[PDB]
């Protein structure tokens, strides 16, 4: 994986599992393009959402649905969403993870890149 | 004060001063339009955003303009910027308060609902 | 006031109140001695630990009673504590304020030194 | 595993490499015995603390040494130390992951708790 994302729940202690997560990718115009998307799996990570040929130099947006993996745990979080923009790429080709900790009222958001 | 944005730099131990806050209001097309803006100050707070009366129910997106202050800082970030997107709701009585902490790396947001 | 606490609640998005708190002074056998202690207030506060005159140069350990303040509100924790050990020093000119955000399983600290 | 440490540092978006860690044990007199120790790898990742044999209900600490990672890497931080304590096994024997991450003048701290 070039672009992998891991989600834990802070309340329970555990992986946020089944988590929505949405990929955009600044276009030439200065839009959003849909890139990829995927669900967390039981481990709380999302694997193969791209290859290295498809994930060019780019400005990308990892937008995670916090707000639905709250609600049908039976939380109203204050976020609709948490979104992580940044560019990729751009000094040559990288691994990049996308951590996310959630709470109802709170998350964080680390990345770490690799060669 | 219906809507207050605090940020702290975790690297310096330091309020995070001078940092560019926008944020904007969800139009009903879907797009997002200008809503208020300013820089924080130097308790790295950013007040008087907007007015009970013009701060009504409605999705909001706070954007906080970090990769411009660490690049002030001399310092590489990895974000174009963090974002805070929430629905603001029951009008009342209720003071926001979006809080961030910020790394190179990294950031957390809170929110304080208050009253 | 040289020395404040702050914590905040990341389930609930408000101030963490009546939150005990214990601070520890490093003794020359090495020993932590108690040194202040009190309860967050309503705005999730904790002033008036000690002064200018008393707070010295010298290692200090801050204990947040987190484990007590989740199990008042029904939720099960993980921490016994959250403990914020550091060297207060240059005497000044220097406010310290001590900085938690609480959640279940999952807690940040951060020190905001100013003056 | 039935003890794991994970550290990834803010600043950098990496692991924390070679971070010293030691975990200690409440005993019946109520002092902390030492328990385990080690240091993180190139991943940022410590295995091996323990067993599942050794590895019986208690209070553990588990101290991870910040001041000296930032110090190697020219950076005075605020923090002695992360000091990560909680009752372990006391429902049955369970495996934990304590993750930590890193700035100068701030951590935060997660355990990921599963069967
Ligand atoms: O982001 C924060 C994270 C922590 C844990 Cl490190 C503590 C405080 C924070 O920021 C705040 C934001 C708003 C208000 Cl009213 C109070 C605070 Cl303390
Ligand atoms: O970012 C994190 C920081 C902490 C300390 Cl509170 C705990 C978990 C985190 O999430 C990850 C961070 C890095 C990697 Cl490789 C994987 C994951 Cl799930």
């Amino acid at each position: 994986c070039p672009l992998m994302v891991k989600v834990l729940d802070a309340v329970r202690g555990s992986p946020a599992i089944n988590v929505a997560v949405h990929v955009f990718r600044k276009a030439a115009d200065d839009t959003w393009e849909p890139f990829a998307s995927g669900k967390t799996s039981e481990s709380g990570e999302l694997h193969g959402l791209t290859t290295e040929e498809e994930f060019v130099e780019g400005i990308y947006k990892v937008e995670i649905d916090t707000k639905s993996y709250w609600k049908a745990l039976g939380i109203s979080p204050f976020h609709e969403h948490a979104e992580v923009v940044f560019t990729a790429n751009d000094s040559g080709p990288r691994r990049y993870t996308i951590a996310a900790l959630l709470s109802p009222y709170s998350y964080s958001t680390t990345a770490v890149v690799t060669n």
